[PDB]
């Protein structure tokens, strides 16, 4: 597959929790703002129940902050082409009831060009996907998913298989 993404299921990154968050995973930059005084726990985890490849990406959520952005995972480097098309689609599911994700894709520069707004995460694995336009001259842009959303006290947050294609 040709995918604008780098890591997207999580496969190069060694099992275990992240604390490098800026630079542990490949293709990543993990971020907690300093609202969040309960830190979430990142963990890569190898798991038979993982959509794609051995691993999936945990989220933790214990405290949160003032925006749901204080808790996010955001993909870059993610290249791509002036004035193209693209398809995301990503994996997610939650350990209990009742998660809320938003998937977001914008400049680095951060005009945003897209996003699946409040998703409903349920236990079960399920795509969400969403097209979006480049529509400016920006060849490297980013994906943040932002987990920081009260609902989400106490919940863990399963991703996997993101992939960013021409559409
Ligand atoms: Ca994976």
């Amino acid at each position: 597959m040709l995918v604008a993404n780098i890591n997207g299921g999580f496969e190069s990154t060694p099992a275990g929790v992240v604390t490098d968050l800026a630079e542990g995973v490949e293709g990543w930059d993990l971020n907690v703002g300093s609202s969040v005084t309960n830190p979430p726990v990142f963990e890569v985890l190898e798991t038979s129940d993982a959509p794609e490849g051995n691993k999936v990406l945990a989220v933790t959520v214990n405290g949160v902050g003032n925006n749901p952005f204080n808790i996010q995972a955001t993909a870059l480097p993610v290249n791509v082409r002036p004035g193209v098309t693209y398809t995301y689609t990503i994996r997610a599911r939650a350990e209990q009831d009742g998660a809320v994700v938003s998937f977001t894709v914008g400049n680095q520069s951060l005009d945003e060009y897209g996003r699946l707004h409040h998703q409903q995460i349920t236990t079960e694995w399920q795509p969400f996907t969403f097209e979006f336009t480049v529509s400016d001259q920006e060849t490297v842009i980013r994906a943040p998913i932002h987990f920081g959303y009260a609902a989400n006290v106490g919940n863990t947050i399963y991703i996997d298989g993101l992939a960013i294609v021409d559409l």
